């Protein structure tokens, strides 16, 4: 595989790693996000500790208002990481 | 960094890695697209050899009008095949 190929099986990895872990397994709840946020994104944003951040992030990432992020959702916020990054530099 | 971290930038690399080729260094043209998906997506997507094919998947791809593929644009490429290997693998 190439970088790219390997980054792609790398987004379901990582959200199965976490969606998996509680509840319904193909999605984020909101305690799965933050442990998401907090272990796998600790060098681009800023530790969550406070309910109130996880709850507008999932109320920010949560299109069909289930109130969990599936995985189409959770592509958007990879979306909206990586051009932050983009835009960044 | 992280697993998640690292396919962040790996995305962002590849698509410097195309786009600084020819011209606008910060957008894909058709040439420096079919050149990304034939080398970086070869495992996953039929090898485009057609002008018509290109034109297509660039017609697709080009959200604001202006006949190249910029770093958005790109990342909902990525959103698509990423979305289309999940369903492969369930
Ligand atoms: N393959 C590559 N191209 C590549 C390789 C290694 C790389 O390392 C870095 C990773 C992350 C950052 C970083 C800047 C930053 C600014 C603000 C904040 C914030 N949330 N206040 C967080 C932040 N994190 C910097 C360098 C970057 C790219
Ligand atoms: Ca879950
Ligand atoms: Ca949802
Ligand atoms: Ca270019
Ligand atoms: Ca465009
Ligand atoms: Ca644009």
């Amino acid at each position: 595989m190439s970088e790219l190929e390997k980054a792609v099986v790398a987004l379901i990895d990582v959200f199965h790693q976490y969606s998996g872990r509680e509840g319904d397994k193909h999605k984020l709840k909101k305690s799965e996000l933050k442990e998401l946020i907090n272990n796998e994104l600790s060098h681009f944003l800023e530790e969550i500790k406070e309910q109130e951040v996880v709850d507008k992030v999932m109320e920010t990432l949560d299109s069909d208002g289930d109130g969990e992020c599936d995985f189409q959702e959770f592509m958007a916020f990879v979306a909206m990481i990586t051009t932050a990054c983009h835009e960044f530099f």
